[PDB]
């Protein structure tokens, strides 16, 4: 209603001597590690619940309806599960079988440390193209080559298909083995904000590029032929301009069997996304194209009469686990790092979706450990990097999930799959699991139809989107990371180091102070020129700091001084012979301040002091707490610096100016 | 005085109702190169007039007493020179003969292009410190042992010592023209905000730490032992243990003759900058103690009888210019760039410094320029990288120096040196020049008694000067400088993405807000929760924006209905059968904000959604004008958030609840 105040003009010192402040809590630094290191019960049953969230959700189970639920969802996300699985396995250039072993450990592991309960964790596009493409530029295939076989000319060079792939299953076990670590390392010391620079256009970019790579890859596969395992800089369009030069060199059958299978599949998932008031459970469209597809190249002869790629590759067993080769960190700690940064960025964002889906809380820290135990637990059994697909986890929820049991049930399926069930999939075709791999690229797309919309929103952020989606093709998929981490941070650091500075003046009759660049009708103080600078000052902004208060003076505090001095000698050469006109004084509204920075503060002193030469005070209006304490440990506050200088609101300095003028002329 | 003032409450819309805004100023992208790209006679004798500064100082000379000053200064100054000139050349792997050259050619570009008066460009220890270091690892001793000299038992591969110079003095001149190519580039281009990243501490830990890679090197000289030229990681830590195990190989003439000078210098230096008061022009104690040096060298066969090592090898004369070796910039690209900005900032350092004093403002991006030319036309002659050091810019303004011409007068001083003088230091010590720069690093010795300062000031500066420090020994030197300006971005970073949030309170009978953490007496609205929250939420600080909430309000916004959620379906069941107390809504004073970055805006309308679910209302206090521009933009202002949210005041978001309650029960 009505904003009516009555106090006297408290600067800086009239508030702070009827003010008592409160005393800071002492250190002591032994009290401080004796009251953290807690010694009663309380604090070990908490740490136990949190450290093994699964004591938690299964004493208040709800047997009746959750049993069916959980069983139908196991089945389903079983059958999902054991199909990307042994798609997947073909992006991290493992045989078939470590797809499914990939797809079955993770998911026991992640029950008894998990605090989720719609995920289903598994293998995935982007973290097994990754894997694959570190594998391929740390084990190339012409470094395999025996010769043997009395060739023609020459000694026969021929494929080296056996030995290569223990190779390339160790390389990717010693892989998992060092993302698991750095996990465990990033989840033990509670550091969990290195995540938080993955920002939406950047990991938006990110997914984007891997699609891509993906599909390039995918299509490799599908047309069946072999590249030179392009890799390191620009390896996208080095292995594209292959296959286009091999195009004469592909499998008709394979070509048409894969794209017959991409339409099916892409018109079945848009069919059933558009029409969900129909039918709500997804129909398992994977499952029936892979079981027809087994079906119709079981029939006829495809891989002798076609020619065609299959797989007759699958073992159908389990195996002993095999100590990790440890001493190929130092070569892959940053790919390593890159996959699981990528890897618990992508859980950690799924499961906020589901868990603000279903109302449910998920920690960070609890699910950092969870799949930093399960890539360590992987490691020794031969498997890759774990992490959640959308296209998997949307199943178990979809279909009905509560809690893990339907994820542990998921496993049953892929145990089975393991030591009995996969005979019948001898025949099936590489071109069709090479398929459902780009169906499910469909989501990572369409995310390019939002930098039109970030264009519009703010800019910054559009430019990230770009910068990150292109960077990440030419140099590398992991590298292409560092560089978006790296651009982000700069980014920030550019909007902070060139604000928004404004003119702000005096709206009539009122003490509300607007800036002049945006309204018209404002009056400001005959005189007094006021200044407000955002993005706190610090050692980058401080010359755009100086040139922001030479714009807004209309002159510069040392040219000024420099011709008043050449106009002093003429005077003191008359007795023995014989600019800052407007400019009263400068409030500086440094109300959106945070930080500092000292190197900063002694640029302020030396304003302050080069304008108190030419007769211009230096007011400031909205100074924190928190900024004054820390410029008063700098060395600010001297003998003429006062604390009658700086001022509580922007009207006070105003005011406190006016009544100056008017008893003072 | 009386501060007392009589408004309505307008929150956001009560104000823009009846303010009518500026229209923005068109952008019309034809008329902005146009207007832009002037055709004046004015746009042109402005652009001559900045670029050739000689043209300003020149007509308005003053012959009659500045031409005085400048020939003893000049004088002064070109024994100073061509002494620290031929000094320096060590440091850079490069014979004695090319030192001089380095310090006459940059003085004659610096005469045309320069835009200052009291600055002697030459050579400089930290310089050519970086330039040497890239020699020894892209030229090093082992590469150029020719077999020959009917050795003992296997090929005599004895020293190179003639052609081997031939490889490093090419390599510095290719280095030297791609230094200022760089520097080119940032005065044209217009881009000299990227120096401004070298804060102080940073500027100040890498010319420590560099003074002890300097010390180092010095000392293999003092001496005259031969190390195996240890480059890359611990470069200066590997050739300091090499020293300590060669000490029996060492030379007494070498050492207590070098060591005898170091003595010297230093007290005659420290005792003329203390008692100033009775000399006021200081004595050149590096030239009388090398023209001494030279004549008692000179008696004695030093060379024979003692087996000192001296120079021996100056042939007094020009050479025709040679055209660099054009091929070898991207091998050195990395190299130059740490060079090129260390060149420059320290040639504003030095030169505000005597700037300020005498009251003449600099140019900065004509220091780009004036540099940039000047190492380009030291390319063509065998020179390396030019600057300005500390110790020689002092000697031609305290001895007196009005403009360059001191500076042209001490060019003609090393011009003589080259053609007729030098054969008198032909016996001259290598451990005598290798002493004069031991003591000018006393300078940067010093900085280290800034470290305790800076930790009782702003304590984040201080990290960065000791991580500078230590990371410039480690790594390089020139990687260490990459490391540093990394570091310090990321410490801004960390700045603006860890806040100081406090607990806003009221002042009783006023209506100044103060954080209830540093005050007692501050009431609190009832029911109302205040909030301030600094460093404009990004990507990063998101995330710690809502745990801020959730610490200020006492629980958590999910939880709380999700508690609901689970206390309602007690609700539904119970008719067919038969926390948020204290917070009553939430003010964020988010005055302190700048930017946006719409991924974290996302949160904001979260935030709001998150809270009007439980009946919380989230109002805001201190939003700017382009704050809030920014939000339309972003999608914010949608049919249920409206503008009536925000106030422009932190006391109209209070006054309006007070009165809403009151109103309404
Ligand atoms: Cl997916
Ligand atoms: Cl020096």
């Amino acid at each position: 209603c009505s904003y009516t105040v009555s106090r006297p003009v408290y600067s800086e010192l009239a508030f702070q001597q009827q003010r008592e402040r409160r005393l800071p809590e002492r250190r002591t630094l032994r009290d401080s590690l004796a009251r953290s290191c807690s010694c009663s019960r309380k604090r070990a049953f908490g740490v136990v619940k949190t450290l093994l969230p699964i004591l938690d959700w299964l004493p208040k189970y709800r047997v009746k309806e959750w049993l069916l639920s959980d069983i139908i969802s196991g089945v389903s996300t079983g059958l999902v599960g054991t199909l990307q699985g042994m798609a997947y396995a073909l992006l991290a250039a493992v045989p078939v079988q470590f797809g499914l072993y990939s797809a079955f450990f993770p998911i026991l592991t992640y029950f008894v440390f998990g605090t989720s309960r719609h995920i289903s964790v598994g293998p995935f596009p982007v973290v097994s193209l990754m894997v694959g493409s570190v594998v391929l530029s740390m084990a190339p295939d012409d470094h395999f080559l025996v010769p043997s076989g009395n060739g023609s000319a020459l000694n026969s060079t021929t494929l080296d298909t056996g030995t290569r792939d223990a190779a390339r299953v160790l390389l990717a076990s010693t892989l998992t083995l060092l993302v698991g670590i750095i996990q465990l390392v990033f989840g033990g010391l509670q550091i969990g904000f290195i995540v938080r620079y993955l920002a939406d256009p950047l990991v938006g970019g990110f997914t984007t590029a891997a699609a891509f790579q993906v599909l390039v890859s995918q299509l490799k596969i599908v047309l069946n032929v072999s590249t030179k395992n392009y890799n390191g800089i620009l390896s996208i369009i080095y292995t594209l301009i292959e296959i286009f030069q091999n195009i004469g060199d592909t499998n008709i059958a394979d070509f048409i069997a894969g794209l017959l299978t991409i339409i099916v599949c892409m018109a079945v998932k848009e069919l059933n996304d558009r029409f969900k008031h129909r039918i709500p459970v997804p129909i398992p469209i994977e499952v029936i194209v892979t079981i027809i597809a087994t079906a119709i190249s079981y029939g006829a002869n495809l891989e002798k009469n076609y020619n065609a790629g299959i797989v007759k590759s699958i073992p159908s067993g389990f195996l002993p686990p095999v100590l990790p080769s440890v001493g190929l960190f130092s070569d892959m700690l940053a790919a390593s790092f890159s996959i699981a940064v990528v890897a618990y960025a992508i859980a950690v964002s799924v499961g906020k979706v589901y868990a603000t889906k279903h109302d449910y809380v998920i920690d960070g820290n609890q699910e950092f450990i969870a799949f930093g135990i399960s890539n360590v637990f992987s490691g020794f059994f031969s498997c890759f990097v774990a992490t959640t697909a959308l296209s998997r986890t949307a199943v178990q929820e979809s279909t009905g999930g509560k809690t893990q049991v339907a994820g542990l049930i998921s496993a049953v399926i892929v145990m089975v799959a393991i030591v009995a069930l996969g005979r019948l999939l001898e025949p099936l075709q590489k071109s069709v699991l090479a398929a459902v791999v780009i169906a499910n690229l469909k989501g990572m797309f369409m995310q390019v139809c939002d930098v039109p919309r970030l264009w519009k929103q703010n800019k910054t952020d559009a430019v990230i989107w770009v910068f990150t989606c292109i960077m990440s093709i030419i140099l590398g998929l992991d590298l292409g990371l560092l560089a978006g981490l790296l651009f982000a941070l700069l980014t920030v650091v550019l909007r902070v180091q060139f604000p928004s500075w404004n003119g702000l003046g005096s709206v009539p009759s009122t003490d509300i102070y607007k800036s002049i660049t945006h309204y018209k009708n404002l009056e400001e103080p005959e005189g007094v020129k006021i200044l407000r600078f955002s993005s706190p000052i610090f050692y980058g902004n401080v010359d755009g700091f100086k040139k922001c208060i030479n714009s807004t003076v209309g002159f510069d505090a040392i040219r000024v001084y420099n011709k008043r001095l050449k106009a002093l000698r003429r005077i003191q050469k008359l007795i023995k012979k014989g600019p800052k006109v407007p400019i009263h004084s400068l409030v500086l509204d440094c109300g959106a301040v945070s930080f500092l920075d000292v190197v900063g503060v002694r640029s302020l002193r030396m304003i302050v002091k080069e304008f108190q030469r030419i007769d211009v005070n230096v007011y400031f209006a909205l100074l924190q707490d928190d900024v004054l304490e820390k410029m008063e440990q700098c060395g600010f506050f001297d003998d003429n610096i006062r604390k009658d200088r700086f001022f509580l609101t922007v009207h006070d300095a105003i005011l406190h100016l006016q009544n100056q003028v008017k008893s003072r002329e």
